[PDB]
């Protein structure tokens, strides 16, 4: 199962200390995020020095024999340092782009000195990195303009500004001095072999690939969640539907619900539910939760797939020419050209959009009465609803993300344009549709922060709700023995407090025009024709002006009671346990003082940082 | 003439001091983006002060009567909910600033039931540069921009989560930052709230800023068009008015009137016209479509962004919340002003028309750097004379690819994507500060290309000044060798003609190299003038070639480097040679010239981003009427 | 108002007989779709033919003298090379016929140097219904319509592989169609080659009847939200002239304006009035956005469509090859005027508005059809009674989501992909004809929208009458049934509140069903009356009134809605349209009594709307409005 690959992913990014760059052991997505987000994470170059110095000599003789190879040093990289800081290219993708052109080279295909791999890992580990334009490449013969920054700090370009650290900018030259490395003055093929490559676009789109497993596994796993907090029947992720319809993603997203939900103590709420007037209402969930396996099917296989070809591209050897020295020739090629990357970008973003027209879906549902099975309008507590709009102001950001997000999903591939006095004809704006997909996986961010907000927000609701009847169950009882009702009374009278559904009054529990009262309305008439009288009219009259003596305030009570369960048996607990303990909330209402923004922030940051992990692999625990 | 509008739409952003917000004079883009990028510029809020308080004081009477009408603790429980934008980036104190000033705008109509206190409140945030920090995500722009003008709605009444810029440096929270410049937290009466978050100005604001860069980049790629002419080597007849009378887009016939007008008696129109004199069956007797279609390409764009700009500045003098109170007759009116779609599809439109100068600038850009469709100049614009150590703009020829091909994707429609939002009560949806923003972004790109292309046409000038100096001496040199070594008078005029006709930007590198353009030239005459016509005239021709490669490359360099240590003095675009050669400090590209492709176009593009690209515009335009 | 300039642009299109073709009458969108849409309106070319004729001769001189002037002094080389294309599909015969009026039209400028006597050919060749067969893709609309414009200049010069069509079914080769309309091969002179291939009318004609329809659905778009208004149970109040006078874009203001006027005397809004008074704090205070905010959105729509029709226009009426050829000071002027890109961005601009309409109807449509937004209307629009067996209209509600979708996609533009084209000559290209192309794909899916919506209006009409009067037979049965049972006067006008105010829709199906929301609110009265008044016998009578109404009530829904089957819209401005699709197209109430199928419904109101008819009702539904 994809399912445990993602998990494999997480574990690695979480567990590594040390990337192996050796040109043998594959460096994965999580690495490269590792070391992007943890500077803890060192690089160990290992002396693969052999066939780096062997093809650096061949190189490197061919320029004093004089022969002609085609395939001034500084020259090339002069006319490339040709940006502009409008915006830049973040530390994390440079110092990704670092990694990845060190990884290159140690195919030895390449040319470059071993010494200037060294100074790669030593700028890496010293986290000395240029500052690179954002726009240039239209990555072909490579990354080009931004790649030509890297080379730039290692010929101690002075106008080339280097990072160190957070707080330290420096001139390149300075930069070089402070880690105790010297300009380099680059040899045959140096050049090339620095500026040539796919590293940039490849190291945007490993970051974005590493990002788009989690956020797809999160958005697998919060399906379950949704389910159960909207009253879903779990039977849409039954293996038989899925097994006559085989897509592996739609089999092993169907397994992990399946999984997620079979033990739920929502799910059995939700059964008691659809048995009360059963046929009365809906019998099977809307599309956004049925359909959700048929739909990530395709998600899951894109993002799988992309990250498949993101990481081959990662352990390539990407220049021109490429130096076969055992055969005594430089071959000319293009495998600066990213179209592999470029073309898996634009699925991916499709992919990316389409998991969030789901999680839009999803939201849209558990905002609007009439879809959620019982929930209050925009998920307001109240329960006085002209002061507690809920959370109307979320429902529309998730309109505002959707839509962006549809729109950034158009492909790059398609707007080739011929460049470069038509040499690069066709060119592969790897670059360009990386950036693209990482913007559309921060709006997929905000969605899920929003989300997960929304249902941690329903779990309190139905845990509420289930207290309240059972208020409202005891006080109907009750009061209907100490009017002296008779047993059908009594009865009818609580199958309408089992029924009705809790937050259609709230409001106002003892109002006429409501849910509650019309019911019992509706029921005391039934029993006096059912009996039929003076005294039963007497004890009816009685029973409903004493409603307003105890019902309310008993409703309120078990209310600022939970202001101040079924959560704790369900695999979800580790989500809401993590968003109401851990990052600090509680049920939204008009009494809680943090808007809506102070709580989703907590839960986005999260998610941005890497420690929403937690409490998904504690959710997954023993999943096979 | 859209000329003459974008000019005074230039004047007007440079001249303002004051912002007179009175419900009466109209808010043009040009104040907008002035009081966004220069900060003495002032709001003057006129007591219009009779009619809000008349406003204000119908709502609060018949909140205050106990009535009943709908949209009239409420209100601070309406901010509450959409104070729900998350931090990842943000709106800019330039756009939320703008938007401060829209909103204001929009209650001077006295329509909106808002108290004075709280407009004399915007007004003094305004001028004390004080400004919230506001989340870039969250408006559909349909019930308004609600999420981020509830930013504006927290500061006014002190919510301590609300962050709160003072100029560049300073950020509090927002009860602290109205302590500071004497403002107390607002407690917001009967449709304050809805007031204040319920509007356009967020997108209408980013959409000023828009409209204007777009005038000012308009009218630049127009009149660049004039210089690419006179670089490119092309035939100003494409701008004869004659051609637009009979296909009179009205943009179609101000463009082409606007670069008749620049290239008349062109200096370099004259070294053109030389120039297709010599071989003339074997050069163009046509431009390529980047110019010569110009007029037709730029008039969509034209009357796309001038129509937009209308359209963006009556959003910006609208009251655009819900109720619209009619105080005078008793009624609040429900409607939905509120709704961006004017803005929104016309940000959508702008982009298309961007994406279209962007491809203008490509297309010729490219042209400029191909010798085969540059008419004499050498490839990447590479001065040389050693092309193995000089790749010229090479690199911001591939960086012109890479912006075009993003800019053509960022003009996908953003209106095209309405979900059915807000529990499908607002089942339609403008979308316009998403699609501001991502005009917004294309005009980023735009500038970069405008920046390149302008410093590639500043090269290009050096080279065809350089061109016209060294084709002399060649000639020079060639004539006096001719006579020193008693040569025929048919043999002298045959190898000038050669020393004329041949592009020197062919041999440059090595001029005296028998394998290029020049001796070859030279060879053939050679080889003619012996038909034509004898061991001695064999002797003087061995003698010529022998001298040749003893002066020639010594007076060709000498020529070169005098240059680096003329028709531009009357051409119409001396002063952007001059803005960016003298004022800029830069000078002709080469291996000799130590500062980078990115020092060069980063001054250009600064200039542009700032404004001081419009002054050598205006002397440039200086008499056009 | 933009209006009156739409009621202008039908009006000529019906009333016009002959296109005056003599370069200084401005050709309309309308004459151009009159053209190729009735047959019967001729060209009429107005001897203009001097000047033709000076030109002409001009380059025929310079031919003689042998002077040199460059795209002057062969042609059939250049057509040869140009009959490029490849039939995969074609370019209808009403464009193509659309592109050989334009092209006709360049020529009366005299700039172009053709010979008098090849456009007289053309109009011989219009009037008499031929027309080449010509491939669908191969311009880049920049050095003109190159490839498809070959196949009208290789009809002219007989080319045998030429394939031309006379009228719906003859196809003959070129030469056998000249001489069946007495015309002989032409023998192409000095740049006459040129001066049909070379010019921007093929995109322009595509256009111009993209143009013609964008009007005219754009007025039959903002017409039909005052009957969604009527329908729903809108407030009018959306419409008044003062919100739109503080938000004046002019395209908003004239919508709005419109839209009052329709909305004014409205015997909907009277009910809509009636139903918002009960239970006033229950039902919404406001409408929903795609009514509510239906002029703010129109706005932008109004304002792409008009301007887009001048520059449209403009483009017809121009001379569009090159060289221009300025006989009057002896010179051929060199340019682009065949560069398309005047009617290719405008045509990426109508078809994102055309998006915009889609969108409007789609959630017009939507809220109609969802019982939660629709004020008392059923699900689907569906009669039944027998809801279990009545799905209504919901198979045209999927098909709008479907129509909508593909309509948002098409309107992504086109000029964003301009490559670099022949020998890189043409660098920059208008796309043009792929351009409106795709814009006029976009209105055939909005014709199918709004065939759609005014299918499911003439429904809610329907349901909204029958609506009246089935609550009518209600309040009747009750007040004569309290009577009948000597119920008291607390009693009956509890009934006889709950009669009126409980939505009739919601109990149809089963109306004495003790569960449903008549018996509901009854049994609640009814307790309330127990108690007010308080007795065993006021019980007994309950009892009987309760029997007595399952005895009657029903029947009576039944022969009230029976009758229906075999009033307010007579006094709506929208009546032209109700009876326009009841009676002229001969329909009646959905239900399952109705034998026709949705598909045999929408496709009559959409062959109306395709082929002009729907013009008669919406003019007349206008009448009166100045």
């Amino acid at each position: 199962s994809h399912v445990k690959d993602i998990l494999g992913l997480i574990n690695a990014f979480n567990e590594v200390k040390k990337i192996t760059v050796d040109g043998t052991t594959p460096i994965t997505v999580a690495h490269v995020a590792a070391l992007a987000r943890r500077h803890d994470v060192k690089v160990a170059l290992e002396a693969c020095r052999a066939r780096v110095e062997t093809c650096s000599s061949w190189v490197q003789r061919k320029a004093e024999d004089g022969a002609d190879i085609y395939g001034l040093q500084e020259s090339l990289i002069r006319c490339l340092l040709a940006g502009v800081f409008t915006d830049e290219l973040p530390a994390t993708a440079t110092r990704s782009a670092m990694l990845l052109r060190l990884n290159s080279f140690t195919y030895g295909c390449s040319g470059i000195r071993w010494e200037v791999m060294e100074a790669l890992e030593k700028l890496l580990n010293s986290n000395v990195s240029p500052k690179v334009p954002l726009r240039g490449s239209v990555s072909a013969s490579g990354d080009l303009i931004p790649l030509a920054y890297i080379a730039g700090l290692l010929i101690g370009k002075p106008s080339v500004i280097a990072r160190i650290g957070d707080d330290v900018e420096v001139p390149a030259p300075e930069a070089l001095s402070r880690v105790g490395l010297r300009p380099f003055k680059l040899q045959a093929k140096e050049g090339l072999a620095l500026v040539a490559g796919t590293s940039f676009a490849t190291a945007v789109a490993s970051t974005v690939m590493y990002d788009a497993n989690v956020l797809l596994l999160l958005v697998e796993t919060l399906c379950g969640m949704f389910c159960e907090v909207i009253f879903g029947r779990e039977e849409f992720a039954h293996p038989l539907i899925h097994k006559v319809k085989p897509h592996p993603g739609q089999i092993e997203s169907a397994e992990l619900l399946e999984w997620l939900l079979r033990s739920s103590p929502f799910q059995e709420l939700s059964r008691e539910y659809y048995s009360i007037d059963k046929l009365k209402k809906p019998k099977q969930d809307r599309y956004a939760l049925r359909s959700s396996p048929q739909w990530l099917a395709p998600l899951v296989q894109t993002i799988r797939d992309a990250t498949t070809t993101v990481e081959t591209e990662v352990n390539s050897a990407n220049d021109n020419p490429i130096i076969d020295h055992a055969n005594d020739r430089a071959l000319h090629g293009a495998n600066f050209q990213g179209s592999a990357v470029g073309f898996y970008m634009d699925y991916v973003r499709i992919a990316v959009a389409g998991l969030g027209k789901l999680l839009f879906a999803q939201f849209t549902e558990l905002m609007i009465e009439y879809y959620s099975n019982g929930l209050p309008g925009n998920l307001s507590l109240g329960p006085d609803l002209s002061v507690d709009y809920g959370l109307k102001g979320l429902d529309i950001a998730m309109a505002a993300y959707s839509s962006e997000l549809q729109y950034l999903a158009n492909p790059v591939t398609t707007h080739v344009h011929s460049a470069e006095q038509h040499n690069q004809d066709i060119n592969s704006l790897a670059l360009i549709s990386a950036r693209k997909t990482e913007e559309a996986l921060d709006i997929l961010k905000l969605m899920i922060a929003s989300h997960l907000t929304a249902m941690c927000q329903a779990v309190d609701l139905r845990q509420l709700e289930e207290a309240l009847v059972k208020v409202v169950e005891n006080v109907v009882s009750t009061l209907a023995d100490e009017c002296g009702l008779p047993n059908d009374t009594k009865a009818r009278l609580l199958y309408v407090a089992k029924a009705v559904p809790v937050y259609t009054y709230l409001e106002s529990p003892c109002d006429p025009t409501l849910p509650l009262l019309l019911g019992l309305k509706q029921s005391c008439f039934d029993t006096i024709l059912a009996l039929h009288t003076d005294t039963l009219v007497d004890r009816l009259a009685e029973f409903e002006k004493r409603l307003s003596d105890r019902l309310e305030n008993e409703m309120t009570a078990v209310r600022v009671l939970y202001e101040k369960v079924r959560i704790q048996g369900s695999k979800f607990l580790p989500f809401y346990r993590f968003v109401r303990e851990e990052l600090d909330t509680g049920v939204m209402s008009a009494r809680r003082e943090q808007t809506p923004q102070e709580d989703v922030q907590k839960v986005f940051d999260a998610i941005a940082d890497g420690r929403i992990t937690v409490p998904l692999l504690h959710c997954l625990q023993g999943f096979l």
